[PDB]
């Protein structure tokens, strides 16, 4: 069940919300995590501007999915990001450990960010809160351009 | 094995230190995503001020577990902080995912704090490397006044 | 209406303004009680939640500001008057005789709930475009202070 | 009645000086309307400037209410900010909401300021507290300055 | 056949190329309005200058902004964003603006006439466009620009 | 006994605003250590922001203080605020240092708070020099909310 | 003699206060004129502190400055700041030309200092305008501080 | 020209104001280019070159606008509209076929040079010092540009 | 004679480069009130925004100044500033004490910016000091604007 | 005897340092009156300088000695503050009320910093907790600085 | 050794004062070709190494700034001029016909190296706790910068 | 003849020049930069606090304009020399004493240092013949006359 508010969205729109919202939580934590992974371990040729580039897409990440977490609250649901629910809930593949080139962290990136990127545009859509609208189009605008970033480093 | 460098600090030192770090990069990477799991799922006395305490708690874990995985680095391992290794590698109980109350939280915040405050505290004296030991300190000495500030919040 | 280069037609420009005068008001009120709240609490909690309110109240200022300056762009007027919100207002009369922190909270619980209830219906209510996203980013600050009041209800 | 403290103001200087915090809260949460009212709604020269002008007045007000408020609460009363008591209880003309010129909405403005700020000019004669009478003094100095700016720009 | 730019980018191949042709329209009416802003801003003169005159540094600032969000949007789409001399001057649906004007008035009126212009397609173009992420960038746009349109007007006599 | 200066306050009213600075000066500094004191060793409900509200208190104190001093030196006196002075010449009760919880700390600082805020207002009305009331009101405004933020955290 | 103002203030107390007002706009005119004069034109040990120290005095004095013509204005009359005024109305003696010690300096600096000083302190409770009270209230700390400044930078 | 009190002579006026609306419309040209290439490089070094080029687009308006100013204050029109830009600027169309940042760098650099080369001359040809101070100023910044921007070729 | 100093410029350079910076510090002093005056006393049309506009003026026209006083004083000279020389060396002529009008202002102002700034243009390169040239030239652009601003809000 | 902790820093250890942390409280609070008491009294050669030099040492004793303070009550203890105990458990000797000459204070301050810096230096190797002798170094490094200044101020 | 009330050992000051103009000294060596490779650099990935250097230089500068007012406040005299900089330096005389970013980086990374491993034993052979945590914190910052430039070789 | 390549088509006899210049004023410059810090570390006495701290900030501006030139010679083509061995070896500035210790010591030096850089720059600007490099120098100039005025102007 729910948590009470005298916020009156309606039911099933609520649990459906929370739903979506909570797997885009977890899809972004992942992201943010083998944003970091990525970040410490590269190696070569442009590095420390990609590796700036990436501290920043670190933030916009942690922003975006505490709105996430917060407007799944707001509707009386439990906002999900435990190490154990992430590890067991993801669609992202696990980041790779053995690479090592800064093209390398490119692509694995680039495959990753995509797949969330590709996700997170499509709930715009499909999603019947609002407000869930409005916060999923302004993640989708990063997502999107930390795509494009990321693609046009590779060389 | 590790990575060349110029660093000269010796093989063996080098080794064990990595490890020391990671565990505690592993360690500080859940406590960071417990914290914020807390942050959103809280609600009771004394809540927006606990909120927004965990908040900062949250930024200065994430800016120490960044120093660690750079030590690690810069020593030629590989820093490890992705969901899969730390849900793997984690020391920590999985956090309850539906406790609610302020106090609820705090309590269970203040039970894996003071394990990781407690190892660190450790890790400082046996830790080989005097840059890292010196990096634990700093970190340290916050956990134990984010520690108390945790229990000093409990009812 | 006034005379404006700005295209939208009359129709819609004369539905739009009037949701944004009812917005202006309830915003304004919601404004003030806020306020109220803020100076005639007292008890557990007080320094925190005291602080918080500023918070809203700003936000709320600025968010009403928007919705007013809308509805002069269409071609309106913005009615801000102490007189008008008196008697459009459809909030209950803020109570003058409670103190406690949780007293005010329950009493700002109420009435923030039933604005946030109303402004995300209007989203999806008006065809002026740029109006249902001024109405959404402050219905998402709305529900986001609705969910601090009562999240700090014992 | 009035509430308990330590605060040891004698009892008739309390209930006195209430009153009138009240008053002049009553009339600058009035002028914060009406300052509003008046730069929405202005069309003609010199436009710009004006308008902004207004939102520096609007910020001032609200300050100086917030410390009238305060310091009635502080003396144990109650201070009265509702929609209801403002209506009720403002000394200032209705705003007229059919005047659309730069100019008219200045001369409206500058009736009602007027007002207020002679009101308050000699309330800090009057009132025994001596914080009080440091308070209006202070936003006595910014009443007659928004009214001279104000008149000034009147042509 | 696509002359499309490879991306991981799922948008569909249609919305892609309609949508970046969209994006490039708006690109160029903004850059003619920020050349023109400042254009009016250097040459006004008469009552009310020195407001008026600062007061179109400001919506510079914005038009760059929403501008420069625009043509980044085409690129991600896998297009290429167009904003040259030569592109704006044979592609803006913009009438040249008058350079024998002084008065802070008629450069009023001339602003008015084109802020309105571009003021009225973006805010069509919002409903008309099938990318989510474009209406939410010219929405953003489309408010600045119907508060600026409100600005000018009203400083007009 | 006074110091030449070319400031020139009659030889008496120097002499008494001076004794009258010092006693002021003396009882703020008292109540700040007494403000970092209860800081420190506050543990329960609504722990953290009670403590930052308290900093907030300290750092106020401490500019009012400071402007009391100089106001002495500038009549040609000496200022006082050696511990071996406050502990001789503080009319404030020995702080407890057995209490703990927040409730506790904010009674004992309400206590203290108290008397210098009810001392310092009378203070305003029977000093002679101009200056030294003003100083006297800006703080007697600060000591007067801060009793209230005191008093009102108390259950 | 003055111009219409809705500003109610008893015209004869308005015509009083503005020539105080002027009198003290005249003399802090001269003032932040000598304060350039011996910031520029000094030289000899503890140089650079006391030049920098004097270019803080300005920025306060022209601060005072506005406040008074301001008012002035508002009270109905002319703001009377021009260097003829400020050369035919002055009750300072001109700045010396051939010192250039900073002792020297700061001597010059200080018997003029005073004057002003000494004088706005009397004009505090001189003044029928409660503002213009409030006024040279504050200024009359600045200038007393400065003058403790220079004066004890004196060997 | 317009009236001024301005005394700077006639003949140098008409001359200044001249070699000004030229020095205008480069920059501009410029600052269109340097966002041309900002959008559409992808390849090595691309975060870096992409940010470094705002920068030269600040810097570049910065510039522009003072030269408008000064040709407006001596009693001329700055002119730096769409169509006169076109029609008298000294760069070739910039290329809008390519994707390099290796070769959006070739293409900067071409017209970069150009205008720093044509600036730097102009620092000692005009007779008002003023402008001749405010064209070294930004030679100097287009001669650090071209320096970046040549730097970052391999 | 000038003040001894290792600055090696040539002699006759220095005095006659003295002679000329006192000469703009007078006349930007002058500039300076005057600009003041204006700013105090002006009502009509366009008040707000070309009162404020003024104090910008005063700012950039206070920082020139003082660099050439410091230049003078440099190449071993005294910087000249006082209110007494500023009354008989100004060449400007003296500013009007009736004029209310925002445009009668204006047109005052407009008369005695562009002598000054018709004459620091010249000192550009009438003057063999370099660095004083740099100066000149800095403030001319200033003044040059300046004029411009104030001429281009006359109707 | 000490508060309940889940950090778990042995008892007998957790007691020595607090203990040890409490004895720097007292000094750091000593010097920070001190510090303020000489601020106040000094004039002669060097001022200004020495003055404000000394609201900076103020302001860094005072957050050293909080980072004490919250490491002591942390460990369980309680961490004392109050003008009685700085009487009575200083180490310093009172600081001279009739001294006035900037040299004769500097003198006064060395002597008691020298004594304070001297025994934390040492303070740092006795101390068995780690994050103390970090808190202390620190403290030290600012304390061993400010020695400098001090005694290179001297004549 | 100049008097100072600080009573650290006559002995442990000496030998300590000693070991600080050694680290004032490499480090003021190695901000100088810091600005070096800073400015005669060039190819790929030029602008943000270049920046990199800036980023290093404040620091160094700050740490060595430390090092030195450390050993005045022993009672030692600290030393900085090129004079002895030249005469007492370990590093090589950087190269100067040197040009491409990966020449640069290399001839970097080989003298942070020299006097990051330096300055890490020098942790352990100090008796002075206030310079052992100095050295430290230097250390760190130069362990990061030898790992960002050798991060950056192709 | 043996310049880096580069699109700037300033005269090469020029460039040749002025990077012989500019090279030579940041010999000076980096010089002063070290001997400003080893004086603001080792000096003592009367008045030490405000000295100290106003050298930092000499050293700041220095260091900004020295950085400046550099960048100039680059531009033009050349190799910005800075490394301790070509300051030694290629300065005209007198060796800094290291057993001075006074304030007064410390700024009796620092002028006649001061000075000497101080001097050149200012017929430098008429010398050179790349205007952006007078520019440079001019501004910096202005700062060096500036602090020679503070230096000279706290002498006893
Ligand atoms: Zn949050
Ligand atoms: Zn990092
Ligand atoms: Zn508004
Ligand atoms: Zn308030
Ligand atoms: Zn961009
Ligand atoms: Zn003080
Ligand atoms: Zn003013
Ligand atoms: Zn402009
Ligand atoms: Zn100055
Ligand atoms: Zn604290
Ligand atoms: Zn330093
Ligand atoms: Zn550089």
């Amino acid at each position: 069940e729910l948590l009470y508010t005298r916020n009156d969205v309606e039911e099933h729109v609520k649990v459906a919300t929370i739903k979506r919202l909570n797997q885009m939580v977890i899809q972004f934590i992942d992201l943010s995590l083998i944003t970091k992974q990525a970040h410490w371990n590269m190696r070569g040729a442009n590095f420390v501007a990609v590796h700036e580039m990436l501290d920043g897409f670190r933030t916009a990440l942690t922003d975006h999915l505490d709105t996430f977490a917060e407007r799944a609250v707001q509707l009386g649901g439990v906002a999900l990001g435990t190490a154990q629910v992430i590890n067991d809930k993801t669609p992202l593949k696990s980041y790779p450990t053995n690479i090592h080139s800064v093209q390398e962290h490119l692509k694995a990136l680039a495959e990753r960010y995509a797949i969330v990127a590709n996700d997170i545009r499509k709930a715009i859509t499909e999603v019947e809160d609002e407000n869930s609208a409005d916060m999923f189009t302004a993640a989708s605008r990063d997502l999107d351009k930390f795509l494009w970033f990321i693609e046009s480093n590779i060389e």
